[PDB]
């Protein structure tokens, strides 16, 4: 039989980690998803930019299209190789993860103090049963009270630390959300910006229905 | 032994088809790539939107992103299930492909007309070499010229039709390019749109 209110928090942190361990790989591949998009556009465009040599007035549309596709691919690579938000957050997560692994090892240390509480409870039972040395059973009345005093202290101590660590997740969860959108938004902004060469051309279709 | 100028055009169209075949599958999967982006965000969001239970004034920032990530998905589906521009362009390619499969056949019938030409070319040589039946060689001298003029006409008739079919590509290649960016931009616009709720929170640096 152990300390329930210690296990609750150790579990609650364990849970926080499962979250961190789920999102970390997701975070690192966020820029990956857009790469596919850029390359997909770049591929289509420069498929149409192939055997259309004729320098037709309509070669401009396709040419300016593929120029605008190249445009995007570069400015993606820019906000991928040079974007901070995620790089930052990943590290903050790595520190905060390691920061709960040390709390695991402080958790396992406590069980040594539980051998105190469970050692001396067994003796004080047996020594009082075989009612023989009243002054020995008096020294264990102390040792038991020493074990519970210390165990209870080191729990209250660690609980207090486990609390303050659980607290951090809130800020860093918030950062993740911000950082992700920040980034995803930045990519969209880049797609729109890259499109400027073609914008004029697009309007002739948006109307057509007939 | 046959009409190269005809083939130049046959080839030139063959090349246009190669392009059609290459692009069609890229075109048809355009929305696939964005679904990846859609679902990805929504995935990261809803991760952070779980054992964060105790509603701090900081449970908002994640939930406000989480609704916004969902908002984007509905934005995406709407654009996917109702984006006519691509579907319309496909249909146009389907017909334009067909168009040239139909004139791949006309190209084959041509060789029959060529067969006569080469048959009568050969006979005139044999018959004039023999130099015996003068009335017969006069008859073939005519019938070879008949094969010539006919094949020659049949060909000039294709190279104009093929020329017309080739001309088609310019317009269609343009529509493809514009239809693509039109679609992609629509998705980008939609993402920005969805980011709306989280924009005020982003002044947190």
């Amino acid at each position: 039989s152990s300390n329930m209110e210690v296990e609750h928090w150790m579990t609650s942190l364990k849970e926080v980690e499962k979250v961190l361990d789920s999102v970390e790989p997701k975070l690192t591949s966020s820029g990956t998803k857009w790469r596919v998009v850029a390359q997909h556009i770049k591929d289509i465009c420069s498929d149409l930019n192939q055997i259309f040599n004729k320098e037709d007035p309509r070669y401009e549309v396709v040419q300016a299209g593929a120029s605008a596709a190249h445009d995007f691919d570069v400015r993606y690579l820019d906000i991928h190789k040079h974007g901070r938000e995620i790089a930052r957050l990943l590290e903050k997560i790595q520190k905060y993860r390691q920061e709960i692994e040390e709390i695991k090892k402080e958790y396992k240390e406590t069980d040594k103090y539980r051998e105190r509480y469970d050692h001396y409870k067994v003796k004080l039972d047996n020594l009082e049963k075989k009612n023989k040395d009243q002054e020995r059973i008096e020294r264990n009345q102390q040792k038991f009270k020493d074990a519970e005093a210390a165990y209870s202290s080191v729990c209250a101590d660690l609980i207090q630390k486990m609390e303050t660590v659980w607290k951090k997740h809130v800020s860093i969860f918030a950062e993740a959300a911000s950082a992700v959108w920040s980034t995803q938004l930045q990519y969209a902004k880049a797609l729109e910006a890259a499109a400027n060469p073609i914008v004029p051309y697009l309007q002739q279709e948006e109307q057509e229905e007939e």
